[PDB]
């Protein structure tokens, strides 16, 4: 399957495709206690290797976990 929502309403999921890199776009400077969120910024890069949930994932970058919309990654090539 390529990797978009393959109508399962799942956006960018992958660990089954990579995990693959993805250069953030805009994330915000959290941490795990935050949510479970990841601190880096826009034009760093999050690595979402956690498929869960029924739609968003976690990401792992770099020592960051936490979950988060696609709408603010681009994806590297794992």
């Amino acid at each position: 399957g390529p990797y978009a929502q393959p109508s399962i309403n799942t956006p960018l999921p992958n660990l089954q495709n990579g995990p693959f890199y993805a250069r953030v776009i805009q994330k915000r400077v959290p941490n795990a206690y935050d949510k479970t969120a990841l601190a880096l910024e826009v034009g760093e890069l999050v690595k979402v290797t956690k498929i869960n949930m029924s739609g968003q994932w976690e990401g792992e970058c770099n020592g960051k976990r936490g979950h988060f919309p696609f709408t603010h990654v681009r994806l590297l090539d794992q």
